[PDB]
């Protein structure tokens, strides 16, 4: 159908805005303006509007009238979702109001903040709305709302209007908001739901052991969220797997969408609040597209995340992740839905239906179960940061695989308990090695393979298409030659071709396949033949492939877009690293990118069966934070389990599977033996208290023995030998004991290791052969999270021995110390092991105390050869582990180079940077660069020998990250988190591979943004025998020091800085003393140049030298420039030379350069340019010029630059800057930089200085006007939304505030006013412009507030400080104001741009400037000559002026910022600022923008004869005598209403009046509408100005004398569209008026009252009843307007 298509493109529309990244908290605002109402249902009413925006209600006050006017702006700040915004709704919506009576329902509409939101301008220019009754909707439209809603947010501005009557404010129908095409039919959205399964347990769980199952203490129900509606579905009482089976009919209007159907699970409970399951969501642009089709969905499940599943009586922490926020880090269950979008039969009261029974015999075909078998193979956890407890792993995908849920039979889908070991360095890692843990386990999951294929291989055509174009982009900004560039292009253009010929997976022979199904293989069908078709075109037609960079950006986008798949039933795996028995982190792998197809690798996901590297995270960090808990590199391989041989082509190493079996024996008389074994078996399993047999374990299908059964007591030996580094700093802990409250003493284990219990002493300690010691003597350690000795406490409650955490503080109730020691390093087994008690913890080595002990009793299974490695999912405790029977060695070197904008971590506003690079079981640190946030390390660290494990082509493929660490050293206390960098180093594996590894600017990562970037690139070269194919160590400039090597290193040039060192602007005072001695320092590339001290900076704020230079060695690519850092130090007494300010430039881009390149005022200007006034009393015609209006500052109009083009703007810093922002502004230091190449040898001669015609560097006294016109659209600071506003200027030590001359209640107030100060610029240069609230009797509120830059306007090259108008006039009212003329100004901006002198000729007609030459008959051409021009010299001279881009005559918009809402506009302010320096002359006249007063008008009526009116039903005696009486009033003054005399014996409608009426009114002929003053009520506190247009409503009337007043009907005039009368009565008949609702409308014949003064015709007067329009009579009038003079000319009576 029709609604069907404009759905589906509305539906686009939204998706295309569906795309902005969603801020959590964001700010908003949204400006809704009714202006005037038309065609208005009933009779006599009273019509109001009450808009309701997010749950605040406005109210506009009472007009009367079918057609008012309002103009009236309501604000709504809320604070909000961005995407939950554009689902919100504004309601609209119109009464008919009563004196004694409630408002009664007269209209409605209702529009959502989404369609205002992607509307152009960000907004909607004043559109006309269809009012429908929402009850009595088939009765057609009740009226028409002229409004213009607006949305701002953060950063957003608002558009200005464009000449408002051109194609505005008449003829309606070609301005709605919805056009007749679209329906205002509903969308019913049937969204079923059918089921649920796994839903976690929420309930007590002490009530269910009385009755002597327990998965089933849930008690669900789905409450569904759709455009605020909260529909909820029936209880099923405790079940996990309910059986609800109920439609949810959805309903919206066609005008207001709503995207995000929230779908939330709800435990109900008696007598607590319902606790939450989970919610997941439906987005319907994704399920939609525009040939286009519906919404469409399911059947298919949705998975729940949120909170772990482990019941708790208390409330869990992480409860936040069951309502939406955040991702979830655990599965809560999934729940059957599906979607159908409908677009009839809107169903009014059966919101919640049963499932027909048909549809649950379909639904039965997407629930089968298929079997599928998931592996993990655990290589490295590395990074790890304690070493207290034991470390396993957990794999589950869904409820499958947790080990915690014991009620069931455990599937042994954990690893075993891991001690991590020290690196050396910093870090710890567990020690697998050649033996890595394996998790298998089995789940059931129906196969969705149709749409994960689909997904996979566009998602591999999408990272294949990213490749190219990061190598694209590599080759275009490294300047790479074009033959490279076409063939690398033609590469990508095949690589394109012979993807996209891919067909997607066939529909046909699966259950599974839905609607949405069949719908996106059909969209992906036409998009992929749409590309396909597209490169074939672009292969041969296109040649410039920057040109189609973009098509192709715009294809990557497209392709992931594609990809986007909302039906993945496939839960996510999610590994919890679970530290003793607690869990720790999560990281959630998806499903699809691990699961394996038979289709192909590409249909198979990106990390199926390969080694990914995963960062876990805690359960509710958004990103990675001071500490990642674990790197954890795993090779996932899920699929079906008919198909799992396929997994030996994906395996490697030999999956092995030992049986143990336990024998114990004890000590009595020297020998051992069986006696003695009481309370443990003789043969036993590993706790000792089951007994076990050799003969109880046999293999299962699938496996074989390897071997004959025999003792292991290696493993001890076999924990790696401590052999996998050279450098290694060990570590011995001391741990003491106390009682609460007593004296500390040393523990019996007084010395601890990383095993976890007592070692030997320090002094004990020895070197292995091969090792040597570095230091003699050990020493305590300060940086960790311990006090000023190192010592760390903990408190122990029984039964627990021993403490689980560690603080930094002492108190009374703890119980354990701890300190860590460290010392620097370089360079019996009869088959038993013995403990002292019966199953204790046995020992390698019998003590003194043992008495008892034991072996292990083990053989090797090895896989069949029938089966292969696929056995492991045949077992189904049995630990299996995959041993690797040979590695490979490895050769890592970090260039660590430099690093840029670090974070000031320390009091004294820098930081000292040093870098932990860590790389799998390897780390190494770097240098501290000391005082400084943008460091140069110039540093090498080499890893060698590094033992990575698996195929060479497997790390070529899936290299493992290079993760470096950035801290703040501290002298004292803790070192600081700066950030962390994660990379991946290229790899080599022979000598055909050996390019020179690129530098690389990559992020570091602290909280959620960006702190900075290092510069910084990796390479791992693959060790052969030995170390002959490495290259080359790298220079040494200090032991054990590597320099970044000739190759890596950026190439140097020498180059000079230029630094105009202007001067500072608000230094604030350092240590309670003002910077009085300042000076500046530029360190670029470790060389820095010193300005000369400011003797003092009061008395004079600019340096006395301006120009400083230095000659540094800067690399030659534009992507290797370090930062330039700007440094400012105070000289101060004793020597003292602190750093009060510092900040970071590192855009250096700008920085390049090549040295070797009827009455006249104001008002009158001022609306001419805006285009609303014109055709109209204009003033053009008279020869006159106009002004340019921006619609922004001037500051940020492109053509001037920003006003910096002298010296730009740089913040300076001071401080620790906590929560990783920016730090308190302190100062600002204003200039720029030039930096030009230089050469080589003093031989060639030094390029020219960039820095030549410098202005004058002491400070000017300036006279500074401020003419302030008129504010636009301000925030309302009363309870009525108004606004009594004034100004208050602040600048310097003068502030001049006008709360005397407030403008009273207005929202857009007309000032008018001069500001005129004296100021000392630049240190005055702040000029702060404030808008405030006056209040009587509270306290006053900033409405907006903006910042000028005075110093800007002043020294500019573009003339900021006056705009130069158009005509050189030297009278009337647009006489020059400026000091200088045009002359002087052409020859000062003749000087400054390098240009001779110009001259003036013989007879001042021509003026020679800039190499060309100018005349008056260019430029005076189509203008009139008038009387108020000056000398026509300098008239050319200004008209050349206009054309070197100087800033005209201008009335900027400044918008008003406030910390209400801190980067929305607050409302705005249309004025200008002057500068006049008093150096050059005092200035000229200044304007008069003083406003104009109302002009007086009398507007007369003459009421002769009626005729037809609608007789009476029923007087006092008995007739149908109408006793026609006329009344009429022009709206705005309905105090001052007029009748006539009664007229009687009247029986068909004729009446004799002859009676005059007089309306006076004040009227501006240059807007083209009144002003009434009056109060609003007998308490308000001043009077409002009520801007409203001219019009005259009249009412015909039944007098009935002694009875009540009866009405008749009315009719309306606009004064400037007054329709034309008929001549005769009998001519006059009905719809000539216009009519816009009940017939086809046609525009009427109209003139205005106010050009054609007086005519004398018949005018219908009309009522309305039933939806329909009477002739309610005819009435004559001779309508005419006089002026003020006029109508004292010829006095009129009866009025
Ligand atoms: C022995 C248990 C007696 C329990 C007796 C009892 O009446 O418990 C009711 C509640 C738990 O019930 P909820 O449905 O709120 O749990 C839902 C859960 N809060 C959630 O957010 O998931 O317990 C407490 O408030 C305090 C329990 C303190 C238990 C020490
Ligand atoms: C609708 C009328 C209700 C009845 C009157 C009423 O409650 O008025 C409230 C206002 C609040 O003052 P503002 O108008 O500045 O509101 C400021 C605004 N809220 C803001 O955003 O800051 O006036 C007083 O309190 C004056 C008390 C004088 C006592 C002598
Ligand atoms: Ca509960
Ligand atoms: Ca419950
Ligand atoms: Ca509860
Ligand atoms: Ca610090
Ligand atoms: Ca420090
Ligand atoms: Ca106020
Ligand atoms: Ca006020
Ligand atoms: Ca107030
Ligand atoms: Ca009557
Ligand atoms: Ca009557």
């Amino acid at each position: 159908t029709v609604s069907e298509a404009q759905l589906a493109r509305r539906l686009t529309k939204v998706k295309n805005s569906r795309r902005m990244l969603s801020n959590k908290p964001q700010d908003f605002q949204i400006r809704v303006r009714v202006i005037e109402g038309r065609q208005l249902s009933g009779n006599n009413i009273r019509p109001v509007v009450k808009v309701h925006v997010c749950g605040q209600t406005h109210r506009t006050r009472i007009k009367r009238g079918n057609n008012p006017f309002f103009d009236e702006l309501f604000f709504y700040n809320v604070n909000m979702t961005p995407s939950e915004l554009m689902d919100e709704i504004i309601s609209i919506r119109v009464y008919n109001s009563h004196s004694l009576r409630a408002d009664c329902l007269m209209g409605e509409f209702k529009i959502d903040v989404g369609f205002v939101y992607d509307e152009p301008g960000h907004a909607v220019m004043r559109k006309w709305l269809l009012l429908n009754d929402p009850e009595d909707t088939s009765s057609g439209s009740k009226g028409y709302m002229k409004v213009s809603m607006f949305v701002l947010g953060t950063g957003d501005e608002p558009p200005p209007e464009r000449r408002d009557r051109d194609n505005d404010s008449d003829d309606v129908e070609s301005n709605l908001l919805l056009p007749a095409g679209i329906a205002l039919r509903w969308v019913t959205f049937l969204l079923k739901i059918y089921r649920a399964e796994d839903i976690p347990q929420m309930d007590d769980a002490f009530s269910q052991t009385v009755k002597e199952d327990k998965k089933n203490l849930v008690d669900p129900f789905v409450e569904v969220s759709f455009a605020g509606k909260k529909v909820c579905t029936n209880i099923i009482e405790k079940n996990a797997n309910p059986e609800w089976n109920q439609v949810v009919n959805l309903q919206i209007k066609f005008p207001s969408v709503c995207e995000k159907i929230k779908l939330t699970i709800y435990d109900w409970d008696r007598l607590t609040k319902n606790d939450v399951v989970g919610t997941t969501y439906l987005h319907l642009s994704k399920i939609a597209a525009s040939v286009g089709f519906v919404p469409t969905f399911g059947p298919c499940y949705l998975n729940l995340y949120g909170s772990p599943r482990e019941y708790t009586g208390f409330p869990d922490p992480y409860d936040e992740l069951n309502t939406g926020k955040g991702e979830g880090v655990a599965y809560r269950g999934r729940i059957l839905v599906e979607l159908a979008t409908f677009l009839e039969k809107t169903p009014p009261d059966k919101k919640l239906e049963p499932i027909s029974n048909d549809d649950l015999l379909v639904v039965e075909k997407y629930q089968r179960r298929r079997k599928y078998s998931l592996s993990a193979v655990f290589h490295s956890a590395t990074m790890l940061q304690d070493v207290g407890e034991a470390i396993q792993f957990e794999v589950s995908i869904g409820n499958y695989g947790n080990r915690f849920d014991t009620t069931c039979k455990p599937l042994a889908s954990t690893t075993q308990y891991s001690r991590a070991v020290f690196d050396g360095n910093y870090y710890y890692y567990l020690p697998w090695a050649h033996t890595k843990p394996v998790v298998t386990l089995t789940s059931y999951w129906e196969d969705i393979s149709h749409r994960l294929d689909a997904v996979n291989t566009l998602l591999a055509m999408a990272e294949r298409l990213q490749t190219n174009i990061e190598a694209l982009k590599s080759g275009i900004q490294g300047k790479i030659p074009a033959n490279q560039l076409a063939e690398l292009w033609l590469k990508l253009i095949d690589e394109v071709i012979e993807d996209t010929r891919y067909t997607l997976p066939l529909t046909e022979g699966k259950a599974n396949v839905t609607v949405l199904d069949t719908q996106i293989r059909k969209l992906r069908s036409r998009s992929l033949s749409q590309i396909h078709e597209a490169a074939v075109r672009m292969r041969s037609e296109a040649t410039d492939v920057k040109s189609t960079l973009a098509e192709i950006e715009d294809w990557l986008d497209k392709l992931m877009q594609l990809t986007e798949e909302p039906q993945n039933s496939m839960p996510d795996i999610i590994i919890w690293m679970i530290r003793g028995e607690k869990r720790l982190a999560y990281a959630r792998i998806p499903a699809h990118q691990v699961l394996y197809s038979t289709s192909g690798e590409n249909a198979s996901g990106k990390y199926c069966g390969k080694t990914q590297t995963i960062f876990l995270k805690y359960p509710q960090e958004k990103n990675n934070g001071p500490k990642v808990p674990v790197e954890l590199r795993v090779n996932i391989w899920l699929g079906l389990s008919a198909v799992e041989k396929k997994f030996n082509s994906f395996a490697e190493g030999t999956f092995t599977v030992f049986a143990e079996m336990y024998e114990n024996q004890a000590l009595m008389f020297g020998k051992w033996g069986t006696s003695g074994l009481v309370g443990r078996h003789k043969f036993s399993d590993v706790t000792g208290k089951i007994k076990l047999k050799r003969e109880f374990f046999l293999p299962p299908k699938g496996w074989e023995w390897e071997g004959e059964w025999i003792v292991d007591p290696e493993r001890s030996l076999l924990t790696e030998a401590d052999a996998g580094h050279t450098e290694f700093t060990d570590e011995v802990y001391q741990n003491e004991s106390r009682y609460p409250g007593g004296d500390w003493k040393p523990a019996e284990d007084t010395y601890t290791d990383a095993n976890g219990d007592k070692a030997a002493s320090p002094s004990e300690l020895t070197c292995p052969p091969g090792w040597e010691w570095e230091d003699d003597a050990w020493s305590y350690d300060i940086n960790r999270a311990v006090d000023e000795k190192g010592w760390e406490y903990g408190i122990t409650i029984p039964p627990d021995h021993k403490p689980k955490s560690w603080v930094a503080a002492e108190k009374m109730y703890h119980t354990h110390r701890r300190r860590r020691l460290v010392r620097k390093r370089k360079k019996d087994q009869e088959g038993w092991e013995y403990a002292s008690l019966i199953g204790w913890k046995f020992h390698w080595k019998q003590r003194s105390s043992d008495t008892f002990r034991r072996r292990r009793w083990r053989r090797k299974m090895a896989p069949s050869e029938t089966h292969g490695a696929a056995a492991i999912f045949k077992l189904e405790t049995p630990i299996v582990s995959c041993n690797f029977d040979r590695v490979y060695i490895y050769h890592l070197r970090c260039y660590v180079y430099q690093a840029r904008n670090l974070l000031a971590l320390d009091k004294d506003s820098f930081s000292d940077p040093y870098a932990h690079i860590c790389f799998l079981h390897r780390s190494k640190t770097t240098e501290i660069i000391h005082s400084t946030l943008n460091p140069t390390w110039d540093q090498t660290i080499i890893f060698d020998e590094v033992e990575i494990y698996g195929e060479p082509q497997t790390v070529l493929q899936n290299p493992p990250k290079v993760i470096m660490e950035l801290f703040d050293n501290d002298q004292v206390g803790k070192d600081e988190f700066l950030g962390r960098s994660i990379f991946s180093p290229v790899v080599k594996l022979n000598s055909e591979m050996d390019i020179t590894p690129k530098l690389l600017w990559h992020p570091v990562m602290n909280g959620d943004k960006a702190c900075g970037d290092v510069l910084v690139t990796a390479e791992l070269i693959l060790r052969g025998k030995d170390g002959s194919n490495l290259p080359i160590l790298p220079p040494q400039r200090a032991p054990n020091l590597y320099m970044v090597p000739q190759g890596i290193r950026p190439v140097v040039q020498l180059t000079a800085i230029e630094i105009l060192a202007w001067g500072l602007r608000n230094m604030k005072n350092f240590q309670m003393a003002s910077i009085t001695s300042p000076s500046l320092v530029v360190e670029c590339g470790g060389e820095r140049v010193e300005s000369v001290v400011i003797k003092n900076l009061k008395k004079t704020p600019n340096f006395p030298s301006s120009v400083l230079f230095m000659k540094v060695f800067l690399p030659k690519e534009e992507l290797y420039m370090p930062p330039l850092v700007i440094k400012v130090i105070d000289h101060r007494q004793f020597g003292r030379k602190p750093v009060v300010g510092q900040c970071t430039i590192e855009r250096l881009d700008r920085f390049r350069c090549d040295p070797y390149a009827e009455i006249v005022d104001w008002w009158s200007k001022f609306y001419a340019s805006s285009g609303e006034h014109e055709k109209c009393g204009q003033y053009i015609q008279k020869g006159y010029s106009k002004l340019k209006i921006y619609n922004c500052e001037l500051e940020n109009v492109a053509e001037f630059e920003g006003l910096t083009d002298f010296s730009d703007t740089f913040k300076l810093y001071r401080g620790k800057s906590d929560e990783n922002e920016d730090p308190s502004v302190v100062g600002e230091f204003k200039g720029s930089f030039r930096i030009y190449p230089l050469p080589d040898d003093p031989s060639v001669p030094a390029p020219p200085r960039q820095f030549r015609e410098l202005p004058d560097s002491v400070p000017q006294e300036c006279t500074v006007r401020i003419y302030i016109v008129r504010g636009l659209e301000l925030q309302p600071q009363d309870n009525n939304g108004l606004c009594d506003p004034y100004i208050k200027i602040t600048l310097g030590k003068k502030v001049i505030e006008d709360r005397d001359h407030y403008i009273p209640n207005t929202l857009n107030p007309v000032f008018g006013r001069m500001y005129e100060l004296s100021c000392y610029l630049p240190q005055e240069k702040d000029l702060k412009i404030s808008v405030y609230d006056y209040d009587t009797f509270t306290r006053d509120e900033k409405v907006g507030e903006t910042i000028i830059d005075l110093e800007n306007r002043f020294l500019s090259r573009f003339g900021s400080h006056c705009g130069i108008p158009e005509e050189y006039c030297v009278s009337g009212v647009n006489t020059w104001r400026d000091q200088l003329r045009p002359t002087q100004l052409l020859q000062n901006v003749a000087r400054f741009k390098g240009f001779p002198q110009p001259i003036l000729s013989e007879d001042g007609s021509r003026i020679r400037y800039g190499g060309r030459d100018y005349s008056l008959d260019e430029f005076e051409a189509n203008k009139i000559l008038h009387q108020h021009l000056g000398a026509p010299e300098e008239r050319l001279a200004l008209h050349i002026l206009r054309t070197q881009g100087l800033v005209p005559e201008h009335v900027e918009t400044r918008t008003l910022h406030s910390t209400f809402q801190p980067n929305i506009s607050q409302g705005k302010l249309q004025m200008w600022v002057d500068v006049f320096p008093k150096s050059l002359g005092p200035p000229g006249p200044p304007f008069n923008i003083t406003p104009r007063k109302a002009k007086k008008y009398y507007l007369r009526v003459i009421i002769w004869n009626t005729k037809d009116v609608i007789l009476d039903e029923k007087s006092i005696t008995g007739e149908e005598m109408s006793d026609i009486y006329v009344k009429g009033w022009v709206p705005g003054n309905e105090e001052n209403k007029q009748k006539t005399d009664v007229h009687y014996r009247s029986l068909d409608g004729e009446g004799n009046f002859n009676w005059r009426f007089v309306f006076p009114f004040d009227y501006l002929p240059a807007e083209q509408l009144c002003i009434v003053a009056k109060k609003e009520h007998f308490w308000s506190i001043d009077q409002t100005e009520f801007r409203i247009p001219p019009r005259l409503i009249i009412q015909i009337w039944d007098n009935d004398k002694f009875s009540l007043d009866d009405y008749l009907g009315f009719l309306e005039l606009d004064l400037r569209h007054t329709i034309i009368p008929a001549k005769s009565p009998e001519k006059c008949r009905l719809d000539m008026i216009p009519d816009l609702k009940a017939m086809n409308p046609l525009k009427a014949k109209t003139a205005s009252l106010f050009e054609q003064k007086s005519m004398k015709g018949w005018w219908p007067c009309y009522a309305e009843k039933d939806g329909a329009r009477v002739m309610a009579g005819k009435v004559e009038m001779t309508l005419e307007i006089l002026n003020e003079k006029e109508a004292d000319e010829r006095p009129a009576g009866k009025g």
